[PDB]
């Protein structure tokens, strides 16, 4: 009778914010839910907690991106806890600021191998796992496809490349019955990107409705996708970012 | 009710996408009255099950390619139910033919009924809408993603509604009005039926190759226009089963 | 000569980038022929400046909200030329003014010129081009992103040649003719001039800001229809300063 | 001279599109400095071929996947040639195979090579060219469009670049200098040749289905580059044969 009745999800970086949001929706719509961390050891205990109170399974690991034996690890800790894995999101992410001359090998690395390749991991081990049904999204962002300024470069790249990723994915995995999507947040209330930060006014003259977004709807828009009314959406991007890109 | 009390308006709304918008807006809690050309007594049957939910429902005769009827019929909407606060324009035609025998009725058909209509009716309903209401127009995974000879009429007339959905999210911004496309791909209705002659080759470009369900199309319109879309505004969504992947 | 021995349209030559899409597809080898709606003087000196360096030229009236001029006008050149090799569909408008002044003349005349318009000379020069054939209309940057409120009804026109020009070729891809757009930014001219009043916002837009020339536009239409763009081919290609980054 | 006294490197430069974008280069007036990895004959001889025009040029052995190398092999070529105008962003892998058997080594390559060593050069490259200066990479048709299993890895490299080249033109708009990316689809080479195992379903995607030449990818890069390709900043120009349409 829940939408996601029986359903068993991994949601990575779910301790804070967009990603957070994500598990505590699909656990409210009836999924059992994992999160990955990589520091936030507290706040990822308590979003499981949380989700415990209502009668799902769930457990935080900590499993940093950036090391691809460490992904696909939890990607296994989960089936083999769960006895399955029917939903992945790949929402852990980074955004290293700094300027063109500035920007440093460290930072290039860091945001290819949390962005890009930790959601290309997770998605081949997730993709060993799910069946029929089965669904993978990823966390892109609305400068994936318009960069209004300077200073985002390597931040787009990593979102772009996601894109790519995606609707090859969707390919690969379509005989077996998963779909594969990315939704795209514009200005989203996190720690990330508060609403109250120094640059909060610069993004939301950039809307149509200038107001950031909230985690929460964010993570209702993914619940849609990944649930029972979302089969044939597939290969696509979804973005929700109050009208920056229009 | 996640719309309740919400007062709509979907073009088209008498068999197809637009039924199944019809009635899950419905459904979700909505007052709904649909328009229709020539499907009275199907377009009274989609009213009299929505009224079976105790919402209020109207069916009006207005056909698309005809500029002031749009616009009366979306002033009548308003005045019937007290206000409107979501617009759908999903009545649309797919006139089939080749290059060398397409005439200027059916250029001028598609034209008039895809993307006048739209325009007009989307200006109608700016005068009405509230802070919060929202425009949804019906494109097409053809609108961007062309894989066949034959369809370059009706791709055009989807994509025009791409640039004008991004544009009036623009105009009416300040006013707080979300404007949105929802592009279906293949979907099993009588414009595309999933056992037609052309069915196969369509499943045959989808990732998974299974026509789309209208009830699934207008899940994602009901959300889009919902309590958790405020924050879509100006883009495009597309239910393609991956063709345009 | 680049273009040796072929046989132009360039709807929309008197002026602006149209003058300078003519003027360059001459200079490159072709005999070309424009269209125009009332600027007589300025097309006869378009026709005057490609006869004097040894080209064929002809301009014709021919207001492209007209499908049978705009039929005819493909037509005559063909005849006049002994065929046709190249069209390019640049003739178009811009109708200024918010969403609640938008007339039903407005978007008539915009949806007339710049799409059927398109369509129509599109399909008349089908009947004339061969093998190596190429269509290339003017888009915009407006067509895929929308900065500001008023130009929705615009958007929407140019929008809708994306499709038709992806379905076009599709449609001509056996025939070997290649269909392209090519989408100006600010280009200084009479609609969009550099020193303008709203042209220091539009330069606000841009990467790099400075408005276009017209003959650098015209400069990358003669690269697609030339001899090095036959693998350029159901595409847009932009020209905007970056506006579109 | 089109390029009279310009300076370029064009990295993978031995084979392909690559060396026909250098020699491209050298044939329109500019000193060509060219990398590659381990075809140490072929790039010698693409620098005696551009020699023979009276243009200097350099190979250089850079390994993409070494940052350290790439950064080196910019500097080696501002330093040899007095400063840098050009830089092109050419080589790449494809790394054949499914995701049952993609490998870290893989995946690691696919990303060093075809988006690490773009961004690292680039960055290098700002430190010496001034206004006027120009950026090309080459991207991909897939980068935006993926027809079949098997190129999800290549694609997302790809796709990374359009991101990049939008978000340096706005880094480097006020020194004036561009950056764009093109993406050719099928194109004979080595990396693709067009009596492959696979050649047929790649014509079959295009509207006109011949594989294109890496003369004409290169004529399309020396265009962007060149003195008409000023306004042309932040865009992606794909040459694909329709295949995207
Ligand atoms: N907020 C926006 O406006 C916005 C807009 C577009 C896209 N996005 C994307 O949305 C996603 C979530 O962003 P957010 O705003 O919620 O960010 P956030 O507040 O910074 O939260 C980041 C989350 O990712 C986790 N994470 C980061 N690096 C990790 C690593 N190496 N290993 C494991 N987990 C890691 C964090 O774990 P810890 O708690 O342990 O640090 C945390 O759970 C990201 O992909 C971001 O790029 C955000
Ligand atoms: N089905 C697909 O695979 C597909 C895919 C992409 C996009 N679409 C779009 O989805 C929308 C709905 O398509 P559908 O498949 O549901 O089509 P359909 O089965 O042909 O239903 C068309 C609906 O539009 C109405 N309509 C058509 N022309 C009209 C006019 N001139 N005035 C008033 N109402 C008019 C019809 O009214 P009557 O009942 O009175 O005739 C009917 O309610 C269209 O915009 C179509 O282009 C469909
Ligand atoms: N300038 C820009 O910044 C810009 C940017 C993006 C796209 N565009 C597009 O580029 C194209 C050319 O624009 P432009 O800036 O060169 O404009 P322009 O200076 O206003 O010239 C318009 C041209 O189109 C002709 N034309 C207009 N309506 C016509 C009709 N009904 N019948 C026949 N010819 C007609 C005009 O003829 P008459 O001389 O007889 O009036 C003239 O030759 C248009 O499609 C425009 O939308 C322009
Ligand atoms: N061919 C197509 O159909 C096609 C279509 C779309 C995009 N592309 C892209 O076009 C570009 C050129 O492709 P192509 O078809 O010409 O490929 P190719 O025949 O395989 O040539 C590759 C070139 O890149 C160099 N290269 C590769 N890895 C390198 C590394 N680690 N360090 C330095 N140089 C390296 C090679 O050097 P060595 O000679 O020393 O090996 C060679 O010069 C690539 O980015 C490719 O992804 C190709």
């Amino acid at each position: 009778m829940n939408r996601l009745q029986g359903k068993r999800a991994l949601v990575t970086g779910g301790s804070r914010g967009i990603g957070a949001a994500i598990a505590k929706r699909l656990a409210a719509d009836g999924a059992d839910v994992a999160i990955t961390y990589e520091k936030s050891a507290e706040r990822a205990q308590a979003v499981v907690a949380g989700i415990e109170a209502l009668g799902r399974r769930a457990i935080a690991i900590q499993a940093d991106s950036a090391d691809p034996v460490a992904v696909r690890n939890a990607v296994d800790r989960v089936a083999e806890a769960f006895g399955g894995l029917d939903i992945l999101v790949n929402n852990a992410g980074i955004f290293r600021a700094g300027s063109l001359d500035d920007l440093t090998l460290d930072d290039i690395d860091a945001t290819l191998n949390v962005n890009v390749r930790a959601v290309i991991v997770a998605s081949q081990a997730a993709a060993r796992h799910l069946g029929e049904g089965g669904r993978i999204v990823s966390t892109g962002s609305c400068l994936a496809t318009r960069v209004p300024d300077a200073g985002m470069s390597l931040y787009a790249a990593s979102k772009a490349a996601l894109i790519g990723w995606t609707q090859g994915l969707a390919r690969d995995l379509g005989p077996r019955g998963i779909t594969v999507n990315i939704v795209h947040p514009g200005s989203t209330d996190t720690d990330m990107n508060p609403a109250d930060g120094a640059h909060a006014d610069a993004q939301r003259s950039r809307m149509a409705i200038q107001q950031y977004g909230k985690a929460d709807d964010v993570a209702a828009l993914v619940a849609f996708v990944v649930g029972p009314e979302g089969r044939s959406i597939n290969g696509t991007g979804l973005t929700i970012d109050g009208g920056a890109n229009a």
